[PDB]
């Protein structure tokens, strides 16, 4: 089970969201590491994490932050690996700040952005799977079964009065 | 060889999506560009998405505005990564576009980029970052692209 | 006869859409209710929309939240009137749902109602206003519904208890 | 025959609402068009709404901007389906118009469409989708409209 | 003497509008309270507005939420000053209420206050400021209300 | 009889606030107009508010944009009714103006009108409704203003040419 | 030695502004904390601002919600740096507070921080970053606060706990 | 003497940040101005921030648009006060810029000013209010600026002036 995804977040308070990303990676049998890496409070460590990611065997980085969420964009500035950004739902502005701070990157350094909150955490994992499946048969199979399952679940339960 | 499918809901999106295509050309990445309407050509859209993998595509980049459903619906019908570009809408300046693309519930992801030209450029660059993993020439091209933009700023520090 | 199809992207929408169904029952309008996911069951969605007219449906009421594509994609595949109900999302309180539904470009319309339960109820009542033109029992039932809600306000004019 | 009432809050709304009327013309749907202000002509508004059904109208399409009350207040006074078109306001780009029309509490519905010209067009097309059940030529005109818009995109795939 | 009409779109608005009525009581201003639904009782609404002046009302205070049409529609049918209170809506936190009331085009004004209880309270205080010119007792009651809220803060500088 | 004070934070607001003054002229209501800056002339703003009532004013109409503090701060310093006009700001289209005026907490009210010229016109008309109960000529003028605007619509029902 | 004035429009802002005071205490910075309402005590607010420099204050931190005018109005009446903290309003979650503080037109600046407790804490830290220039003990306290927060994240990399 | 560093993410920010520099010029405040991109020149940004205090800078004014990370990331790497100017973006009129700058979590502050030109001017004036404590000539210049702006309004009370 090779470690192919780095899941990183600006603070421990982002874990209730980011754990849902790790849960999907676990369910899909994808190897990952999870770490608190703060753009603001540990900037030098953030640069190091990004700089070394490729040589460490990582293929995708998933980064979550809230508020003025700079972590995903700053990582993306320092690696050519694909970076996925998860806007963590802020208590004040409901992740609207997080979302704009991540998605509105000017041209040159992209961050793939997903839905605010847990929906986006889970979707970032599934999207990472969608990238990794091209060179990992186990992942292709696990992702296909995931999608087959979610389709089957709706088809088998059509009546909402159940 | 055609590895990226660049699609958009209408011809009016071309002024945005052309910038995505310009980057793929610059990086030596094969692509096709096509108008595919989720609302006006729903059957073609389903067929496009269903056949993408077997036609050799590795990534789909989809642009739409307003109630922008094209990226999410293509994503529902292919296992390939789909990148969504919110097109700047005349009434709400892409606010509608962005929310309609990015706020996908858990299960079917769409990787979303900035509203407008910025997003169209970054989706192309992100596609390059997916494709570089198995293509040396693309890794080199993307590395050079980044060096070029870095150099442009470093060699032009005085804003006057 | 079944004249209205009430559909929703997920079972989590039933707490909103059951309020639609409650009004159709009160007005004696025939309907079916079903979970039809635009993202997880896209094929069934197309099939449902494609055949609704030949099945005898005259209106479709479709609820969805977040990036809410169900109403619009149904409307792309049927010439029947499609009524869209934006389900109140947990992050953005239905703002995403509303914009995702109402901001349809010219060519394929979706009639949109208020976010949440209010919209669900109103879609049912709007369906009644479409169907009363060829059904006298529905006309009477709607006239009575409107007369009763008017009486309720009039019967209790001063809200002070003391 | 006149089956659609197209009303608007002020003459300044006509650059938007004319786009509704153009689609109605194209589909062969008879209509009347009038300026009916909720705030400047409230009695005329109530009168218009009250008699619409008895005058043979089947659908009312109402456009207004800003604090846009015309659609909702018409809907309050007719049992006919009322379609609401939020006009693009100069200050807030129709966000006021949109919320003022779509956010009706339970009991009196207004079917709401996109802000601006897009919603004006879509209101016309939705009126057609209501009227097609009882009218063959309208059913035909709407089928042909949809077929032609689909063909136009299929014929023009290269941007 | 009943000089202020306090009206509201539904009974559920009473939790907000009660706060308006409380201030009018504290200032010794006569008022009436009534549920008047723009949408469910439109004829009653027109009759309320048409007869207000002849009934001796001087100010109307109208609360409503969502697509809040009551204040504007009353203002269209009376030349009396109409104060609007956007009631805090469950979905959009009164943003719909606020725009629906404040964004009246030129011709028929509605004086608009804060969303929720704050605005309800302030509409009552503003009614007092309109009426003060015609009654020394209301003028004194309002001056005293202000004097008291000022003294309450000066006397309590320490938040600790 | 100068009964209404029309004030604004800056000269750049005059294109909006002149429309308020135009209605007051049309209705025969006496007024004065002045540039009074809450941030650049705070002392003058306090003095203006403090002395309004003794100077004969009955209503103050105040326009400002951005972080629009003039209406609320004038209302803090006079017992007279204050009418606030959110001026359309260049960056946020008067969203900032509107929230900065209307969202006064309980205790000190400001009657707020629509963003821009619409609000400026409507503040003047609202001032007229406050004052009409005082001069039969103002009541008549306001009633005529409404009749004329109604007549423009009733006599011109067809938007098509 | 009292160098920072921490003021707020109402006592209900204390659960937010207390977090500012906690940081100033931890950094050893002298402060005073007072309720000063721009709308209910406008004269006191003018006098506070006018005499702040005389009283030895170097920075003023001002919190307010809703139509939040306290920071801008203090800034109009002192040349001392004024830091604005937008308090989280119950209706609009501090959006009104934020726009009312930050969108000051050119001429009278207010340094604005995040909505709510994060902004209260940051205003205190920012005040420290002003005072460190002429106070070596404050320079050292701030440097260590930042080293402490950095070390804590570095020592706790694992989000499981 | 150079006491203020004025930096901006891109040359397109100059039409806004030039207004900051104009005020600094008018007040007699020494500054330097440079394009420093958080995303395209991250190492240079870090270097600029790290060395600012030892180069004799006392205040940094940073402007950026969109997902505006420059001010926060500079603030993470210097103990000096950082002033943030949200540049008015084409799409979202600086709403993204503003949230990206002002919504910094606790620990690393950025003093934020109004969106656009107003904020650039105000950042310059706020820098002056920091520097006035140890620079007599700056104190005099800022006092004169405030007196003049007050005078201008007092001397032009009638908006009908022509
Ligand atoms: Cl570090
Ligand atoms: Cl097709
Ligand atoms: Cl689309
Ligand atoms: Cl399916
Ligand atoms: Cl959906
Ligand atoms: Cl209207
Ligand atoms: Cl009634
Ligand atoms: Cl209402
Ligand atoms: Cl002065
Ligand atoms: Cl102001
Ligand atoms: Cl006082
Ligand atoms: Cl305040
Ligand atoms: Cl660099
Ligand atoms: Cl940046």
């Amino acid at each position: 089970m090779s470690v192919q995804v780095g899941v990183i977040m600006g603070s421990k308070s982002d874990w209730s969201t980011m754990k849902e990303c790790c849960d999907i990676l676990d369910n899909l049998g994808i190897g990952y590491e999870c770490e608190v890496v703060s753009a603001h409070r540990t900037p030098d460590k953030m640069f190091d994490y990004a700089e070394t990611a490729k040589e460490r065997g990582l293929k995708v980085i998933i980064a979550g932050a809230g508020g003025a969420a700079h972590l995903p964009g700053m990582v993306a500035a320092k690696t050519t690996l694909p970076v996925l950004g998860v806007p963590v739902k802020s208590s004040t502005l409901n992740g609207q700040d997080s979302l704009l701070s991540i998605v509105q990157m000017p041209a040159g350094i992209p961050v793939a952005t997903f839905a605010i909150g847990m929906a986006g955490a889970k979707n970032a994992a599934l999207f990472a799977a969608s990238i990794l499946q091209h060179t990992d048969i186990n992942i292709a199979k696990a992702l296909a079964e995931f999608r087959a399952e979610q389709t089957r679940f709706v088809l088998e339960n059509p009546d909402p009065r159940e």
